């Protein structure tokens, strides 16, 4: 199919090894320069914020209204120097706010909850606020698409309210009545570095196509590429067309 060929042509100048997995509730479809990446486990990085938010709200450790106050000490980026709700922090990818959520959840509950939902290898180690940034928690792009697909359909083992709230924290944009929900991740603290753009497209008629861009990153790469590349792929597949 020429559609599949058009998609592979996007990965021509992408020197980095990469895979784009799609899931529609039935079929898994793999695109990119290195398809084995789809069944290979990598640290989740900021994509873990989806599970971290679900676990926190489910176990009454935070609300989607609750404001995480900035004490005034300058953070790693200027953009994080303000107060945040979990939804604001999801879009801004405010690591410290979600590190505080993880500290409130604690090692025991986080450990049992990841085992209960079956998230990746389910291993957290001793550092409760560093396991998604440095390991030992890893997850495959195939596991990522299935997890966000269930989130989109409300089928994850969490309360309907909890999933709906976290779902709208991922909302990026709409085109007609086609809605894009997504989360970026750049695992900088490991070799080889991993780049994520995970999410789903919810069509007007109720259909869902969950996706996962997974590629190798290196210091100095363009931060905007993961999203841009994911939007180009989604356009070439006819899943989320440009206006």
């Amino acid at each position: 199919s020429i559609i599949d060929q058009n998609v592979q042509a996007l990965f021509n100048e992408i020197s980095a090894d990469a895979v784009f997995v799609t899931y529609d509730g039935q079929n898994i479809k793999k695109y990119g320069t290195h398809l084995d990446r789809a069944k290979t486990a990598y640290i989740p990085a900021s994509t873990f914020k989806i599970a971290n938010a679900l676990i926190g709200l489910e176990n009454h450790k935070a609300t989607s209204t609750e404001i995480f106050k900035w004490d005034g000490k300058p953070r790693f980026f200027k953009a994080w120097d303000k107060d945040f709700t979990l939804g604001e922090a999801m879009q801004a990818s405010t690591v410290p706010v979600y590190q505080e959520l993880a500290r409130r959840i604690g090692p025991s509950l986080m450990q049992s909850e990841l085992q209960r939902i079956g998230y990746g290898n389910m291993q957290i180690g001793t550092e409760v606020d560093q396991f998604w940034l440095k390991g030992p928690l890893t997850i495959t792009p195939i596991q990522e698409v299935k997890f966000v697909y269930d989130l989109a359909q409300g089928q994850l083992p969490f309360k309907p309210e909890v999933q709906q709230q976290v779902k709208e924290m991922l909302y990026v944009e709409r085109r007609g009545e086609n809605r894009l929900y997504a989360k970026s991740g750049w695992g900088m603290a490991v070799d080889p570095q991993v780049g994520w753009y995970v999410g789903f497209v919810e069509k007007a008629d109720g259909q869902v196509v969950a996706f996962a861009l997974n590629m190798q990153m290196k210091a100095g790469d363009d931060i905007a590429l993961r999203k841009q590349l994911s939007l180009d792929v989604l356009d070439k597949l006819g899943v989320f067309h440009y206006l």
